[PDB]
């Protein structure tokens, strides 16, 4: 029945470590893409990705840095970001019942885990291990580690659902905003970004490897010649709110979501059926009487996923569709932590008036013919924007956000 | 405002390979700890596990098979004696935007997360590791594997909360529901048992390590001298479907979920607070105008663990507390499955008017003395039940089952 709005976000992605570097990068269809001598000495074929651009070291007290992970890290100084964004003070939010987080990561940390595997067949055994993986390791790691050190006492749990992890959170979080149990709601995630993961995309092919000596060019979606998705690590936060509970301090709206969707393909493990996506579009556009102005696809930069969603989304607008470009030609894949980030991108997008640029597009795919996919960016008010993260395991996810009235 | 009721449910645990298994073990009082060879082989400390005792070669096709780990595995095989159970058929829940999914793990697959790495490093790096890693490992492989073989078209992901992460899974499924958006929703989860999870564990001195010569009797909780928790692994799911859906059908009804908290402490990354298991319990209770008959503790045998939640117990309930017994003591901790499995206990003993028995307490801890912790088999006819979850990095979940009228 409730009202949900956005209040405050914060980010660590391969195109900045706050939003206004963010904003910088999207408004130049900068490239966050560089090789990585790591995934090469590793034997992988695919030598580039979306890495964060920050020491962390010292950033975070060590009595609370030792139980986390990259992914942690990553969702951990976003939240800081979004809290300051957001004006919010330990009183309001802390020991407070009535504000939660949900925030996951799409593989935990497969770099801790073989750790301590490797650890543990070594000459010292259980010593050589360490009593911290466990935090480190396990698929809640990025909601555990955030919600004990920021005092949070209302929900608490990870939300993990493949590349549309991130984006399932946020959704998770206006629903228990709308059932009334929860007035503010942190919703992220985060991603760590090593061989010990990337090698297993690249083991089912998955990843772009014609590339490796231009990085910057290799994430190209909807160019003819994509051949696979770059990897990217990183986080985002943002701070879900009720309505009324926003406008009571005073608060900065970015805008309200006004839509979500969330359903299942039941098809392929791996690739995308396109009728899930269908689904999900217009389950999150129901109710929605504006028009989509701008859209952030999915659009990973692989050949079948690319079209499978350009065809559905011909099929939920028709002769209506809405701009759309690919923030991840510019960024990369951040897997989990991809659609908090992606929605950030779209909050600015919308907070600032402007269309981020598809890049790296030197001959269109036959199938993208017809649409306005932007290449240039394009200054222009809009009012609605839509963004879509989809996963393997065919689950889907859509948000649909709105400049409030004023 | 719309009802929720559990009309099926299925089971792979350390006690039982089907319900009627499980059944005769809590009646019983058996214990399905046993020695491993594998656990003392990698080095570990701990000796002992409930490990699910059945040969699940060829149970499930080739085909989808190849995706999964075992926690999927033990949560499909469980999926599939719950449709069974709920009576439903192919064309009821397949390809149905109606019918839902929400199941996780606590760890993922540590074992291939650790055998992609292992293969990469060897002689056939990217061959060896194959394209079947990514589904295996990730933190949702378990509703992945599950909504695609079974043709799910709603809602698909996985909530993941360490100890507590099943327990989540279905009070979630119960807000879907509520919220109009699924009429059934499956709910559960799965969990591997191997040293490569194992050894982080007792890296961290949380098993038990000093009765690896009389397996049955490590795990002990609320005895005066327990040593850490029993490691375990298998699975549960259970069928959480609308009230009117269910009475239309002919379903039969094992009872309806009439409470469900989810809190968090705020407070340390690995040992409850006890605050926040008051809150999450009184949270559960809001509404229910019966009394609770019995309570089904988290109870892992753990020192600072098994008296924390009986404080919080005795403040909720004080000296009116309801009969108790902690059913690790004979299944060992299933950990993102101990959800799930304990709420089937809790729905067999409703189900059958018994409760079961508390094992192992040889000299009940003197912070137990006026609580009615039940340690014989008692036939007794229960209406109103309580489950509680609690995980690391103080997440709580507490589900309260009573039988519906008449
Ligand atoms: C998006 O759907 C692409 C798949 C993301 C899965 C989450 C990350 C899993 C890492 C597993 C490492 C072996
Ligand atoms: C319950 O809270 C006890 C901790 C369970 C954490 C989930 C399992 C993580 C295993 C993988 C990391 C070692």
């Amino acid at each position: 029945m409730k009202r949900v709005v956005i209040t405050g976000l914060g980010i660590v992605s391969s195109i900045g470590n706050n939003q206004q570097e963010v904003l910088a990068s999207l408004r130049e269809g900068r490239s966050g893409i560089t090789f990585s001598q790591e995934l090469k000495d590793s034997g992988m074929r695919s030598h580039v990705w979306g890495n964060v651009k920050l020491d962390t070291t010292g950033l975070i007290d060590r009595k609370v840095v030792r139980f986390m992970s990259d992914a942690s890290i990553y969702a951990f100084l976003s939240m800081e970001q979004a809290i300051a964004d957001a004006g919010l003070s330990p009183e309001a939010y802390q020991n407070n019942p009535r504000v939660g987080l949900i925030a996951g990561s799409g593989g935990g940390s497969p770099r801790f885990q073989v750790f301590g595997a490797d650890a543990m067949r070594g000459p010292r055994g259980l010593k050589a291990v360490g009593p911290y993986v466990v935090t480190k390791a396990m698929a809640s790691g990025v909601s555990a580690c955030l919600a004990t050190p920021f005092k949070i006492h209302g929900v608490n749990y990870s939300i993990s659902s493949a590349s549309a992890t991130s984006a399932h959170c946020i959704g998770n979080a206006v629903e228990q905003i709308q059932l009334g149990k929860q007035d503010i709601v942190f919703a992220g995630g985060g991603e760590e970004l090593c061989w010990e993961m990337a090698c297993e995309f690249d083991a089912m092919g998955a990843l772009s490897t014609k590339y490796n000596d231009t990085p910057e060019k290799a994430s190209r979606t909807y160019d003819a010649h994509r051949d696979g998705f770059v990897i990217a690590g990183g986080g985002g936060m943002v701070v879900v709110e009720e309505l009324e509970h926003a406008l009571a301090r005073g608060a900065h709206i970015y805008a309200e979501i006004v839509g979500y969707g969330a359903t299942s393909d039941g098809a392929d493990m791996v690739a995308p059926s396109g009728e899930g996506a269908v689904r999900c579009m217009k389950m999150a556009m129901h109710g929605v009487d504006t028009p989509i102005d701008y859209l952030n696809s999915h659009g990973t930069s692989t050949p079948v996923g690319d079209v499978k969603e350009l065809a559905a989304i011909r099929e939920v607008f028709g002769d209506k569709s809405p701009a759309i470009s690919a923030t991840k030609a510019m960024t990369g894949h951040s897997l989990g932590a991809a659609g908090v980030q992606e929605a950030i991108y779209s909050l600015l997008m919308l907070e600032h008036g402007f269309i981020a640029p598809s890049i790296n597009i030197e001959e269109l795919d036959e199938q993208a013919a017809g649409l306005n996919i932007v290449t240039e960016t394009t200054d222009r008010e809009l009012t609605t924007v839509m963004s879509n993260s989809f996963g393997f395991g065919g689950t889907n996810a859509t948000l649909v956000m709105r400049k409030l009235k004023d």
